[PDB]
């Protein structure tokens, strides 16, 4: 028995389960599916627990997950997650997205632009806003800098600025990068086998 | 789209992995790489976490994993396990073992006596004789009664009894049995895709 071929067969089916808890875990990001996305993050950060060594190909989709994990996150009071990382899920978020391989194209700015004004508003939103002066502070140490500032400071949450950069139109515009990943990954081994069995059946 | 054809691929692709898993912990198991049964019944057990419906085979499949589990974790001084199940490991073990639907074969029995024992020497090697009677007292509520009895009341860890009902040989006649598993998953989808991928790269 060769453990080296078993060991690399593990190595190969890990990969194949890491794109396809990829495809799951965008398309519960889409369909708003919580639960969904909760259990399918579980197995896909466990899968990646296994991994040691990753490509390029994969680590891109190893931090694509681990954005979409912090999104989601957005409007929740982590603290441990803040006990260690210090920051707000968006502001994670958003160092994963400018730190991903990934073309700089309008969108890209388009939703990191969202995801600043949002990391404010959601504090704003939950009644911090010493947080909101705090993850302002961090994010802007642009004449919108004195406009931002003073929205804050007036607790003026339902500013018109905050309607055109609002959570629904971050979520539109990450929902359709999502679906570029989505239209990627759809064609990768296991779900490509997977839906020939269900085609097979009925 | 219809989600409906995908929700039951992404089923057909958990099943997948879930046999992939399991013959993964029975080799991690059989061949003491700790880490790599740690870091595989992890993922297993979120994958299984996905799943609200099982198979009468899928059934099986993981209550294997839950036995081989337990018993990994035999000389373990678990306290929270302790505080819910409120037994040892290897107790907990067999109750899964007699209840698993499998042949109640020779291999079946000498494995349930070993594990009855061990759950006892076990904690006599660890220095708690305390529990060793609340677990003898569990399992035995036969003319060997009295004489466990007496061995466990006069802290005779290394009796001769005890050399034939070892450790080791409860861990080889388990994993003679993991054996039999093996041999049956081996053929699985996912690892046989797996390994044809690396037969055809060298
Ligand atoms: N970091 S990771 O690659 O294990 C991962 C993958 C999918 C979802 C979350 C996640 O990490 C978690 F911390 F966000
Ligand atoms: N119960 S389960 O089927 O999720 C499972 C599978 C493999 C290993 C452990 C495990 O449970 C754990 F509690 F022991």
């Amino acid at each position: 028995e060769d453990a080296g071929l078993v060991a690399e067969a593990e190595a190969v089916a890990a990969g194949w389960m890491l794109d396809f808890l990829c495809l799951s875990l965008c398309r519960a990001f889409r369909d708003g599916r919580s639960e969904d996305f909760r259990r399918t993050r579980n197995s896909a950060e466990a899968i990646i627990h296994g991994l040691s060594s990753l490509t390029a190909c994969q680590l891109r989709t190893i931090y694509i997950c681990q954005f979409l994990t912090r999104i989601a996150a957005g409007k929740t009071l982590d603290a441990q997650f803040e006990n260690d990382e210090r920051i707000t899920p968006l502001e994670s978020a958003l160092m994963i997205w400018g730190s991903i391989e990934k073309e700089h194209d309008k969108l890209h700015e388009e939703i990191q632009n969202l995801i600043k004004i949002q990391a404010i508003a959601v504090c704003m939103e939950n009644g911090n806003f010493k947080e909101a002066e705090e993850v302002f502070e961090r994010i802007f140490g642009m004449p919108f800098k004195s406009k931002l500032l003073m929205i804050i400071s007036q607790k003026d949450t339902f500013h018109s600025f905050f309607q055109h950069f609002s959570y629904n139109h971050m979520m539109e515009k990450i929902k359709s990068y999502v679906n570029y990943v989505l239209s990627e990954k759809s064609s990768t081994f296991l779900m490509k086998a997977a839906a020939k069995v269900v085609e097979s059946k009925r």
